[PDB]
């Protein structure tokens, strides 16, 4: 059996709301601790993290409230990301919720948020600041807006959480600017830049990336219901902030104009290469419908964005995309990731079959540098009842 | 006896520390309560919010900080405000506390303001929004520079709390903006009005009253590291900022000059009117030291400000100040105010003897209106223990 | 509207379990709080003691569990005791319950009883000692019992509460041997006998009273797995324990056997006269299905029981319940009581019409003394939804 | 580093009192799980069970309250049972308590008892049943003996906790007659038997070995107001009901007259054996101050009791005492224990030199089986202060 679960045993969890949510996604954790190729302390310790503060959040179990992060609603969902030879981590996204949630006290769950968040800066975190996340929320907030809107995805932030082979816990917090800009009837984009602008004078280090971006966006009509924002819980310096877009249909040729943001940065090889070896999975992979995802990182010093797509793999049979995700790292030649992947798989889904399965894998994003490589990441079914 | 600390009998305080805040401040509330002619089923509801909500915050009972509201330093005091022959309401004056305040962990109390933030939200309260609150606090952040700062006050915001006569409690928030001065070594108006400014493109309405009084602070070196600002928890159109400051040695001329802002408002004959009963009292209250305070309220529709002065009455012989001040509500015509005015101070303080007493009772507060009349409001001893 | 619920305004109930209660049973509570014609202070007082320590231990909305106490199941019920002119009193009868309850981790709901009774303790309560009452429940805790049993009416314990008309709370607790003795194969009396026995040398003043009831008992074949018990919190000397039955069918003459307890006490002159107003009721009231249930106080001093019986009215017209009732009152000659009854059952269900209801009244009881009268106390449907 | 302290990195502490304690005793605990040769998992879910529920039961951290079981009066103290070379387990001997014990709500801390109980019944914590104990504390509870008293050691009950080497621990729980006897001016024992003999009835499987005991103890004087009882947390056939004692001043001649139980039980071989030894240990080890303390176990099916002293040796340097307790473990054969045990004392307190401390270990206990053959256990100084 699994071993992080063990800490349970001497553990009574207050409500029946946190003991069912335990029994659906307790054993879920631990084997992507296991599968994480985590150390067994801090297997405990991460396992530690999740039973005390996201069981918690996770509000009633029969869920009344959808989360915009998840394609089935719910407020969390896993994900690895694999590296050249190094090793897998885990990663955790997070929507708090609570009974109000949805209700008239709170329509748009803005209280789990403030309340998670303090939440983890009592906890004694490692380069944990909060300014950054707070200006992001104020520059979103409703008020008397919220009148206007209560007459689709309402959720207005969410968390994320990596945990990275040491023992530490890194936050990532997310921003829904649809409603705030639906309210005011004003495009999205107009107020991201503004958001982006606000912080400029706050430091100017993202305008000439960003601009970049905002032409390319209103270029192509890329700014829409679904954009959103991220961001990371330190340091403005060593601070990466990222927008994403969707898009309903696309094709390769789009995919490319995308890559390049238009042409706007043809002249960097890493991209140039970065589009190559993503060709290799589109064809492998594909080989009403849920759109795809792009994502534009900006590194503060830099001068160009990093970009990184997300790939529907939900309607694919699981083991077909097990399979032709394995034949991909062979090309780029990780020895011990890409021959033990899908038995990696089954042992997170000894329950399900993968012969005939769909859902149990959902996303795929894809981002490349020349110093890391070839980032990328796979987002799971992150419950343990399947329909 | 009082009567509204009957709840107790059968409630119990969690925590020792707020046993001993309940027997500090209960029954003093409980007077406060009573002197405020508020119905019987609303003092046992203000008497409900008061047990749950404020003896949590007031923190470690032996307190470890000083809290910059109070001139002894105690997260609290209670204030009593006169109108004309309406009769009287009760306010409180809150910081929130806990045993990380002043600590490694929270340095400079930012961790009570934010919790006990969620808690109002919750509470099914009228017309309550914090974007406006929000908003400042984000501009008042720290981060790393609370490491530059660890190398006087130290707080960085404060609650107000007004129970008008009907079950309505009113949130009032104060923020102090010489810590985000003091770390950037920026003088605290040039952010104020930046503070004030970056409001003006999310509404230009305080820019005409702000700008006028930023000139004269200007003129005539108002500013000062104990400037900070004030604003009420409701929709932008029907909040009122002030600005607070004070002066260490001030002369009548000085009071005139402030309250005419300059010469700024000698136009509006209010100001002329509102002056002359002032310094009615001004002669017969003062007929190493504590300084004197003074405020501007920036209703947002108006041209301009309307101001507020605050008198130090600690020092001065309780009696001859409740003797004083009553003298004055003849002068204006308040009947019943100025006839049972000191028996309704000894009865708040049964336990001292006016005739000797000195502490009791702290600040005054002038403010007037053509409507309204004559503001006026009292600041008292707010704890059971007196040196 | 009716008053004391006016708490809730500046309240938050932490889970939703016990928010769905208050909508169900605290507009009621409040209303039999305004009926008992409790002083304004005491209303809140115990509207106090309701929110905090009642709402809690009610459990999951949705209740899982059944209760042995009412009829219903519920674990809930309001009673009204009427008395010679001086006025009205209020009695709770409460069974704590938690989500646990009914599960393999407690199957018959120990664990919150032993809460609810530490918090209790907490409060400080005039004349509140548990000794008494943790003797019996030693005498009847399970363990291995438990797995027998796994393999009806499965509570073994409960609360009452009497308020006073003084701002005081009394607690009555209740014992339900019918566990013990069905895993023990062992007949109840025998191990009640027993019991009582066990505090005999503890002190004896219970002997001569309870070895008369067992006596009859054993006569009559009373014993029967409905049979419990029940005593007082508070010192022994002022402690009146009680034993309870009943009989599924019943005549005037079982019932004269036993009021008389066969012919045990036809000695004493009150029992005839007990007897005589208690077929004056008998007469109006009646003039598969529930039972009909009987009571014997032990009073310690005393050398014999006081009986009390309970009289099924769920089934009969509430109307002409009321109307029978109230006449029987000016029977007594009771003024007030009797000419304001009906009107002051109507006023606690405003939403239902007593023209056509049968189970918003359940149970009548009646004992008599010299001393005191004529004791009589009304149990309602303590619900606000009626089927 | 010693390891299992790693889950306090992600959790926070309530209250400053648990931090403190956290502080205190925090460290300690997690060497004695590492000189317990615990599995690493079983070593971080002790530590959990010990984070949960055993902080929050010390009380407030500059400690108000001496409890009984200490001599320095700290509510825990630590416990190493050796073997013959299996290994070695750790144990844990508690009193909770609250800044209520020893107040006027609770003089002598009965409050804290039954908290803690409770937490462990709803823990689902493998044979763990409380009648037996339950049975004790009802027992010698007080009520109106209370205000008596009111008008030395004040503790009435104490728990006990085994941590086998599986990830199971066992509930051992204390009981402290002295103040129900001093209430009742009624010898000790005299209610000791009472008290033994109820449970006869119960179930008279300990008649005969206690009333074994019970006669040697009022030929020696032996009852004392230290004498006292406890059991264990099961059901009633395995479970081990020990009675303790002390005297003051005891020679070998006494200690053989107390092993021996007078002569009562010199026709088993076994004590004869187990005698020898322990004049073997309390040669080595003695080669206004602290008593020598008895326990008698009365295993129920057997017919003799066995005995266990616990021998001072806070006053004894700490060195000499590793040193003669080594030896005495080739005597017996041990290899592993006798070799590395001086190191593992230092290994406990790296902060203090074994040179010159005396407090550093305060008892040994000693028992003799034909079976187990030589049970003995050191006890602790268990918290990181030293005076
Ligand atoms: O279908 C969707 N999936 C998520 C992806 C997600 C997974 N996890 C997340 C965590 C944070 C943000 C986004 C995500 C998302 O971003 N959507 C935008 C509108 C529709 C919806
Ligand atoms: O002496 C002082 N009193 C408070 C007054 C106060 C009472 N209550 C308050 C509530 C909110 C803000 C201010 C106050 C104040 O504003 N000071 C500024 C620097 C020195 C310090
Ligand atoms: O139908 C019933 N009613 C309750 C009466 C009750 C109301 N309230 C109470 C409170 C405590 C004890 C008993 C009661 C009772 O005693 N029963 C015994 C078996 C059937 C069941
Ligand atoms: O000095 C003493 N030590 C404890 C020993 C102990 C350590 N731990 C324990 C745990 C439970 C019971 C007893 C103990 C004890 O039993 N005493 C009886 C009277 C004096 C006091
Ligand atoms: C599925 C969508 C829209 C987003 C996934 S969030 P992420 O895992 O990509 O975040 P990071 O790559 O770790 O920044
Ligand atoms: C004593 C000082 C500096 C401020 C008092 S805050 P306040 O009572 O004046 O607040 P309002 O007048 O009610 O706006
Ligand atoms: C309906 C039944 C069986 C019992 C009611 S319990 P009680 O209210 O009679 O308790 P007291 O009469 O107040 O002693
Ligand atoms: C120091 C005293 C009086 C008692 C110690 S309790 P203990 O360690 O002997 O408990 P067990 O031996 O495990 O029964």
């Amino acid at each position: 059996p699994s071993p992080a679960q063990a800490l349970a045993s001497y553990h009574h969890f207050p409500t029946n709301d946190q003991e069912r949510w335990w029994e659906e996604t307790g054993s879920l954790f631990s084997r992507f601790l296991e599968a994480g190729q985590y150390g067994l302390p801090q297997q405990y310790q991460f396992m530690f993290f999740f039973m005390h503060h996201l069981i918690p959040a996770l509000g009633p179990y029969p869920q009344k409230w959808r989360s915009t992060i998840s394609r089935s609603g719910l407020p969390i969902e896993f994900s690895l990301n694999f590296q050249k030879g190094s090793h897998r981590l885990l990663r955790i996204g997070f929507e708090p919720v609570s009974f109000l949630s949805g209700s008239s006290q709170d329509p748009f769950n803005r209280i789990p948020i403030t309340d998670l968040l303090n939440r983890l800066s009592k906890l004694q975190l490692s380069n944990f600041d909060t300014p950054f996340f707070q200006h992001l929320l104020s520059k979103f907030q409703l008020s008397l807006s919220e009148v206007r809107q209560l007459q689709p995805l309402k959720s207005q932030a969410a968390f994320g959480f990596d945990f990275n082979p040491d023992g530490a816990i890194l936050v990532k917090g997310y921003v829904f600017p649809y409603l705030k800009a639906k309210a005011a009837d004003v495009p999205v984009g107009t107020l991201i830049a503004e958001a982006v602008r606000t912080i400029d004078v706050e430091r100017n280090q993202f305008t000439h990336a960003f601009g970049l971006i905002n032409d390319y966006m209103q270029e192509s009509t890329g700014y829409n219901e679904y954009t959103f924002l991220s961001c990371d819980f330190v340091e403005t310096s060593e601070q990466r902030l990222k927008i994403y877009g969707a898009h309903t249909e696309v094709t390769w040729a789009k995919i490319a104009e995308m890559w390049t943001l238009g042409g706007r940065l043809i002249e960097e090889p890493e991209i140039i290469a970065g589009l190559a070896r993503l060709k290799q999975i589109w064809s492998l992979l594909q080989i009403i419908a849920s759109p795809i995802i792009w994502n534009y990182e900006i590194h503060p010093g830099s001068r160009f964005p990093v970009p990184k797509f997300y790939l529907p793999v939900h309607g694919e049979n699981d083991l077909h995309v097990a399979r032709a995700l394995a034949q991909f790292w062979d090309s780029l030649g990780w020895p011990e990731h890409a021959c033990a992947y899908p038995d990696t798989l089954q042992q997170l889904y000894p329950d399900q079959d993968i012969s005939q399965t769909t859902r149990l894998q959902s996303w795929i994003s894809y981002s490349y540098t020349a110093k890391r490589g070839v980032y990328m990441s796979v987002y799971y079914h992150s419950q343990s009842t399947y329909l």
